[PDB]
């Protein structure tokens, strides 16, 4: 048995010399006829023993196996596209005896290859094409082997090569962004593109990364969200756009965060956050029935061994208020939702914090304490979509007042699996309003959240040209892909997630 | 009216009515219909009727208001590209108090709701005649006069809001964008190409010649780069075994502005197995010259290369189109032979180059390498003469560092550029999948780096390790998304087509 270091250096030196003998083992053009997938549908009703002589194919993929049965006959397993292909090499079928034993010298397990020859079947069944003319289109230097996690993720190619469920969970993905696309394009929506590259980041709360532009020898940030961008548009007359796009975050990385990601907001005018909730319903439940073909999904968040959820996606989802299920889930009152702003409150949640043994790193503010206790005592009971509604201002700066609850907004967040799906909200509009909220975010900025949003000026400017009553909605594709995919790690629907260096 | 006293007024007198309760941002306005389907369903009116049966509920900005006397008042009401007159009456209003109230309170700019009547005026005006009108959106600074409208690009660019409320031309060029996009995705999807998304922050940047933006990592201690291009990851999505993948995306270059570059823009890139680049010149001549019929109607398309006010030229998009040589066509324009193309990875070819640039007065910024030369050279003497679709093909290696060499012009490649209406289009060549001789281009790449080649290639080994897996022969594909939309909008200047285009600041 070779070592796969010395067998890498032998199989250079092999090819090498086919270049210096002029054998041409990387050539330009092969004209493939038929596809693999295609080659299977038409020919596997073949009776074992045949051998259609008046047919002439040419196929392509990759050797993943190569048994001998003799001296006059060689038998490669040929793999692409998902599906397999056995090449039946005959002596006495091939263009010639001196032409086929060179062949069959050059090829190893592993290389591209061209075939030209006839369908067939095995005595013992097997689908197979008897050729003609094998073609060495693209050699193998390395000896393949894949159930490690990490090389799956530095080396996707070998797990593309090694792995048929691989390929599906990115089909999966691509049809949940195409379902999106054809789900908004028909309700009137125009799909844009904004910048990525701001003055200053927005539309969010998250750390952002920082560039440099040399001819402008100005500071860029990498966009968090594009919503500020969006309801710009809505201001020029646009009522309804989307964008499905990148994301960028310069924060920790774990099963359900990476540091780039890709959403799809859409901003619709003349709507609010109860429009939303519905079409989140329609486009939701339609996606999941639509690629999956029912509105239940089996999940294993802790693998396979571990215990397995029936998520269900019948709309109506359930809704459920923040505040007040927050208190039914503690087991006593909070402040009322208008005293949300004072210390009171904050050292109040604070102490209820400690005692409940949530934890929140500094700054320990009255929103960052909200967070935890929600994600502690709420988020974890969304199994099947549920809307989490009306959130205290203090966590939503960019989201309009809620109508009848002083302190409160009309936003929610669509949950999961215990896991965050969906951002959305009435859209703030008043710029006065809008101005003073980012002047308490950029307080919160100086004492100590890392995360809290830059005043931007410009955009308030836009504010007072007049946003007509809009809303807006945000969805994180990788994560609905994991609850599509039967995937736990995020890294499982991204094709090459960010890795730690060697 | 000073602007900023304008400004200043209205902010007040909307504060004002904050506090006096009058909500001028109330929560939820129904709208019952768009003004689109209004315009349609009543156009069928005859001129002078007023349905006494149907009330409708609609939302616009007011693009102007003009009183005819004190009884009546018309609102010219815009919206979804279109229009719609409001002939708001005092008899039909409310009450005469409120009609006096709302006229009042309302400016040119404002959005409203209105609830009213279809009708249609004696001159024969489609109209709704409201019984009550609610602001919804006040507008607190004065737009720019209804006389000169809005005309200075560089107002137009950095509030791209105002430039789409006065200008309906230009959501025209973005509704066209939008169509380029959604055209190329059915063609590739139809083919059987996967959509792919591959990573924008490398940890080395590859795929193209070009200066990167660097960036870092607090979590996991490290610089990264944004993509320059995605090509490197999608080949190696070949040797996964995935036959066909394509991504429209951003890519983002630390390079200067101008009519044709802005530091991030929109390539549409695809790989394709078992084909080579004469398969994509068909493939090209196909979904441009079908995306151009089918956007615009027709395959003829006016290009105007010094504005409006100057020449018309017709640009005829039918296939094939015309192909040329690059090294040939460069030698024609320049009445001299260059050096055989074997020669062309010599420093002596690149000494010629460079005298020769001296001699005809083409600039071209240091380093003077033979493939900036070149680039310089093409750019003078060769883009500007493609106004119809043009393939400019067989660009020399050195220029092509992850192109196949020619099967037969030895120090060439397989690669051809797009040209259209004096632009760069598309890019594209069969594959380089010897991983030997792509190691070697790196090489050389990398040197140039370390003499002081900004945008020279780093050698990326995990992208030369996967060529030794095995990459099909292979044919790739890069366009410009906004070069597309600039050519089908006869725009001569990339902000046109990019919503919020990069600008020096104030
Ligand atoms: N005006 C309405 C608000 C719309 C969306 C808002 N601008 C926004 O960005 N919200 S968000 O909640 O911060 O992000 C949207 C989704 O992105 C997902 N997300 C957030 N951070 C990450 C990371 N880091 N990786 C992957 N997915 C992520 C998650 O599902 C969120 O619901
Ligand atoms: N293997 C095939 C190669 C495919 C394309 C290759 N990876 C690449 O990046 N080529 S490129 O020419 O550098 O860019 C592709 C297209 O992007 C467009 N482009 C390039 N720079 C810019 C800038 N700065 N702004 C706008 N558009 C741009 C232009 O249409 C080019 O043809």
């Amino acid at each position: 048995s070779v070592d796969p270091n010395q067998y890498y250096k032998i199989r250079s030196q092999a090819i090498h010399q086919l270049k210096v003998n002029g054998e041409d083992p990387y050539p330009h053009k092969f004209h493939v006829d038929i596809s693999l997938t295609d080659f299977i549908q038409k020919y596997s009703h073949l009776q074992p023993g045949d051998h259609l002589t008046d047919i002439t194919l040419k196929v392509a993929g990759r050797i993943h196996a190569k048994r001998a049965s003799g001296g006059k006959l060689i038998f490669y397993d040929l793999r692409g596209e998902g599906v397999k292909l056995q090449v039946m090499a005959n002596s006495r079928n091939y263009k010639s005896e001196e032409e086929f034993i060179h062949i069959n010298n050059k090829l190893r397990r592993g290389d591209i290859i061209g075939v030209q020859g006839n369908p067939g079947k095995t005595k013992k069944g097997e689908l197979s094409i008897i050729p003609y003319e094998i073609t060495l289109l693209s050699p193998c230097l390395h000896m393949l082997p894949l159930k490690d996690k990490e090389t799956r993720y530095r080396q996707r190619y070998l797990d593309l090569i090694l792995n048929d469920f691989v390929r599906q969970k990115f089909i999966i993905r691509s049809k949940i962004i195409t379902y999106i696309r054809s789900f908004l394009d028909e309700l009137g929506f125009l799909e844009i593109e904004t910048p990525m590259m701001n003055i200053i980041p927005g539309g969010a709360v998250a750390k952002p990364f920082i560039t440099y532009h040399n001819e402008l020898d100005m500071n860029l940030y990498m966009r968090i969200a594009p919503e500020l961008y969006h309801k710009m548009l809505v201001v020029g007359g646009i009522d309804r756009v989307y964008e499905i796009g990148r994301q960028f975050r310069n924060e920790g990385i774990d099963l359900t965060h990476n540091p780039e990601f890709t959403t799809c907001e859409f901003y619709m005018a003349y709507a609010d956050y109860h429009d939303l909730m519905e079409i989140t319903e329609k486009m939701v439940s339609g996606m999941v029935k639509h690629i999956t073909g029912s509105y239940k999904v089996t999940y294993h968040p802790d693998g396979p061994e571990g215990q397995a959820y029936d998520v269900d996606f019948t709309p109506p989802f359930r809704r459920i208020n923040m505040v007040e299920e927050l208190e039914k889930a503690l087991g006593m009152k909070l402040p009322e939702t208008n005293l949300f702003e004072t210390e009171e409150t904050r050292k109040i949640l604070d102490d209820i914090c400690v005692a409940k043994a949530v934890e929140c790193p500094p700054p320990r503010t009255t929103a960052r304490l909200l967070d935890k206790l929600v994600g502690e005592f709420l988020e974890v009971t969304c199994i099947n979509p549920t809307f989490i509604c009306d959130h205290p201002q203090i966590m939503s700066p960019l989201a309009k007042w809620h109508r009848s609850k002083e302190g409160l907004t009309e936003r929610f967040e669509l949950f999961v699996m215990k896991k965050e799906i969906c951002n959305a909200y009435t859209e703030l509009n008043d710029p006065m309003r809008q101005r003073q909220l980012f002047e308490e975010q950029a307080k919160a900025k100086a004492a100590g959240d890392d995360e809290a949003m830059f005043i931007d000026e410009n955009f308030c400017t836009a504010l007072e040209y007049g946003l007509p009553p809009t809303a807006g909605w945000g969805m994180g594709i990788d994560r609905v892909a994991m609850f599509l995919t039967d995937s736990n790690n995020i890294k499982e629907v991204l094709l090459f997630p960010a890795m730690k260096p060697e």
